[PDB]
């Protein structure tokens, strides 16, 4: 029904997406794995849904991460370690949110900073990219 | 002879060789240049009746060599292009260090781990590469 | 094997073979087939390190054959397609009547005085291939 | 990994897929709703997979369909009955084959007259159309 | 006055209100004509600053109507192409049966059940086009 | 500045231009072998420029045409014989006009039939084909 | 509302106004964004039932003026982008300096002796942007 | 016949052709004002052609071009001086060669430099420019 489309702007999500990217996205109920744009202060990121409404979400002091104790089906290639502002872990989702992390995890100002979001602060999944340079 | 010369190829790429930068299953375009590629230039390329795509490490007259804790090393200095695997030689490949001949291309998988690149290969004459991948289409898998 | 394969290609055209259907300079659009090509498709193909382009006229187990006046027969009639051009033997090609063999096709070149086609070659097995030419751009010489 | 192209030569996928259509396929276990390419007698044809090892499939009086009893998520604008030279129904689904049913229900050599197909005779899942006329 | 005109279009569809034909999602290419359109084109239109998708069931002279029994007649003959589902009036439309005006398309929702199209807003004026949808990709939902 | 699209719909122009070819086409001064789009009766045509304002142009017994004496630069692949409802030939191509010929030389409503048609009436030069069947 | 949406349109250039970035003749495409555009995209847009092409020179709270020997200025700044001519106001333009409005683009003609631009207009609203020109195909009259 | 791909790679023919433009061109007699693709010490070029055999080539003081006296059809808005290391002005343009200029007159390294190119070595003329970038 409603289609977005943007140029991405930052490497939050490198590799799997990089600033210069074109990306279609479509508004949804989503999944674990999805990639999504949402908004945070008036301004649109991209990240992936890492938990849904009732997981729990825990860091290892090995820099790893669980949704429930197990980790997650995706890797990357980095560390994962909580910000320092951002709510205590354990951390429980609520209703009506999901919990969005970088790809590119040593950016911290993901959910893990702000939180869970909430559905009306996601704008879509996104379903299909475009790269026209740095391949 | 010819009857006609590819401008543009659109393909599906069919490995995870080139991972993370490119996936089974992407689209891709290239383009085919008359003149020389560059390094970092992921290309299609033949070898053995066989379609591959890799990217460009070195060129003509550089030196190819490989440090004991997995790191590789163009002209002794470390490449521009970083990916998050170690690189260590094929035992059935060349020698190393290796001076990249005159008219040929040092191609290297992202993917490290897999090593049927120039690795095992040698460089790749210009004449079988095909062009160079400019752009990529995505749907699933994101 | 294969890091990728062709779903299409963008080619442009550098000889007069297949005029007046197809002009130097024009650019094509072929895509590829995973399965059997038809009668009266102009392919792109290889043979001897070389693309070329031409029209299928005939397929497996096809019989091919020339009239003294300068007809094509294909299992003894006249083809669809008509050029405004006769069709005679290349004296170094094989033997007609010609049998076509499985999994090759009989491949002409609409500018029929021009004989480096199946006259010549025989017939060409599918895997030297590439696609059909499905599309065209013409900007210059309509 | 494996893809491949073919350009549809029938209607029994309409109006899903028509005469025409081009199509790229990869080789894959299927899903419900899948539409394949598969082979019998050394002939490429296009189906909609409707049910899976273990499940029984019945017909109604009135052109229905039942998967285990309950009838299909995906719907046509056609009445499916069974072929005359073709397995009894009710009708189990064998492990490792897939009962397969035309769009267009009217042409019954589908599963229906085949019986389910093996895996083996499945050549890919269709993944993309490109129809490039009578749209 | 104008700076650029289209000839192409490469649209993403928002409804299903041409499904089967086409569903939400498929992305289309059309072509911008600029003669006359034909019967059965599925084209891309404007009416109240918003773009619309349809089908031409009739032309300038044209004479539009329903019978009883939810069938389209179009100079008091059923039209060639036909949909699953059937046709009647919109209420607040204009009067029928409607003598197509000069310089107008007759256009129909395939899905005929949503009935915001010709049937309420009548014949739309050949300026209100953008061009004539076709090709489709359809990735998901096949 | 001003373009105009169209399908070809006859084979007048065949093989240059086939019926189903879209071209385009742009308001221009026409020069010999030319192909433009032109009106007559309310109908839209395409044909090629063999004469321009003062050339005579006559025909040969054995089908031949020839523009001040000397025959054309382009070749086709048919003879070219007058209409018998159309002007007198030789016929001396008035100002203002261009003498328009079908490639297709077996029909003969060009200006064989016409005459030259006046510039008015000529809506462009096509510059580019697109050619998506039959090849 | 909505049945389909625009993700890129291919146009031809029919103005010189953006000359010499652009020319009469030149093919383009664009994409359109649902975001904000840039300054120094060059954008198609509609303005009296009219599609324009032009460049973005200030973007919602800037303030452009002109110098008396035919400069512009942008927050008091001259812009990046320098063009072969001189810039001077549309006498039945808005008034200069010129604060741009909210959610609005002030765009201008390269061939900038062309005024029929944001200089007579004002600065356009985001919603009459069709989208931005990324691409430029030229093949005549380089 | 021959048609060669590249990237442009300097802004010496500037605004006509930009660094990172990608050209065709093909083998060809060239004609004043073609842009063409030429060698010099194994470096490939562009230049548009702005005489030919038997021309004479003469600056004004005003940083203006002559050929043959009148100057030449293409404007561009730059100067043109001579280069000091280059051939003597007025300079006669030698059979079978070609005089080329950068549309960006202050790279003086064309013609102005190397005196006219002998045919052998310009490689083709450009027919098609596709810029994706910098518009
Ligand atoms: C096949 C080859 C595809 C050719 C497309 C070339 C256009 C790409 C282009 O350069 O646009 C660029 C990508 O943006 C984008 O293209 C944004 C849109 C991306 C959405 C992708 C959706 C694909 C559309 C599918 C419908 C197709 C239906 C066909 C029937 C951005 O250019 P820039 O210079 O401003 O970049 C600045 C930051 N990178
Ligand atoms: C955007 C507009 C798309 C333009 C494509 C135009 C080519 C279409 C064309 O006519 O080919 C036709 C469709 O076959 C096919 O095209 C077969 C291939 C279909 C597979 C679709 C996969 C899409 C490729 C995705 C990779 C893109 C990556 C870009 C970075 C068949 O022509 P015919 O005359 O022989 O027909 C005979 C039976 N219809
Ligand atoms: C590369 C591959 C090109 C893909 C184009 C595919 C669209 C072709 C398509 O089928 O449209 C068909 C041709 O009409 C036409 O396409 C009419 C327009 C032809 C004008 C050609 C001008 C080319 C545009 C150049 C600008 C490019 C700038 C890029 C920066 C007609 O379809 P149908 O089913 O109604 O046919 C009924 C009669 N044949
Ligand atoms: C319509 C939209 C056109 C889509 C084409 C998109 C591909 C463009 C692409 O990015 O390739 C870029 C241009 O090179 C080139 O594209 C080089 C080739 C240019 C020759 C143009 C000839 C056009 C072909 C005509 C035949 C068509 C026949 C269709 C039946 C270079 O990419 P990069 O990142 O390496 O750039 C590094 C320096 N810019």
């Amino acid at each position: 029904y409603v289609f977005g489309v943007m140029i991405i702007n930052t490497n939050d999500m490198s590799p799997a997406l990089s600033a210069g990217d074109g990306v279609l996205y479509y508004r949804l109920r989503y999944h674990i794995n999805d990639v999504v744009v949402y908004e945070v202060d008036n301004t649109l990121k991209v990240g992936r849904i890492a938990a849904q409404a009732g997981d729990e979400v825990s860091f290892t002091q090995e820099g790893g991460l669980l949704i429930n104790g197990h980790p997650p089906e995706k890797e990357v290639p980095y560390l994962t370690y909580p910000h320092s502002s951002g709510p205590n872990f354990p951390y429980k989702v609520p209703t009506g949110t999901y919990f969005i992390l970088n790809d590119y995890r040593e950016e911290r100002l993901d959910s893990r900073y702000y939180g869970a979001l909430p559905i009306n602060q996601i704008k879509g999944k996104i379903s299909t990219l475009l790269r026209v340079r740095g391949i």
